[PDB]
């Protein structure tokens, strides 16, 4: 492809992520410990990552929508104030960012909120194998929202997920 012969810190998009993504693990990190003992006296909702729908690109990857579902019980609308995405693509290379207010829980009850994914993205700014025809690639999603609570503060909620998705025979879809 043309993702070659290009020497600047490898490459500035893949190195800048990396500079993201190291913070925002600290974050999490800080949230982990936290959860073990605090958050188990403490009741918080529970937030998951599920899967994500193959709906539509974008010039560089797929745009994906993926789900993201937080049951809540406590009559209370609840934002999720900070999201943090992390998107990654099996071996190297993530996206990293951050959403702000991404959706509120509806109170009492299981929502599912989303977010626009960027799938395969990751590995097609770093090198980009080649788009083929029906490809299983090895894709992960992980995401950590913020819930902020009078109790104690903030805390982001770093809900892992591994999978795959089936790219298929379009080719130029990726």
């Amino acid at each position: 492809g043309h993702h070659h012969h290009h020497h600047l810190e490898a490459s500035a998009d893949e190195k800048v992520v990396e500079e993201k993504a190291s913070v925002i693990s600290s974050l999490l990190d800080k949230a982990k410990g936290f959860f073990a003992e605090k958050l188990a006296n403490i009741p918080t909702p529970e937030a998951t990552v599920d899967d994500v729908d193959f709906k539509g690109v974008t010039r560089d990857g797929v745009d994906y929508h993926a789900k993201v579902s937080v049951k809540n019980p406590y009559s209370q609308s609840i934002p999720i104030c900070q999201i943090s995405y992390i998107l990654k693509s099996a071996t190297r290379t993530i996206a990293s960012g951050t959403i702000p207010d991404p959706g509120s829980l509806v109170g009492s009850g299981t929502t599912v909120l989303d977010v626009p994914v960027k799938v395969a993205y990751s590995i097609a700014v770093s090198l980009m194998k080649d788009m083929c025809t029906d490809w299983d690639i090895d894709y992960q999603l992980d995401i950590g929202l913020t819930f902020d609570i009078p109790v104690v503060g903030d805390i982001t909620i770093p809900v892992s997920t591994q999978g795959e998705i089936k790219l298929p025979s379009l080719r130029d879809f990726f």
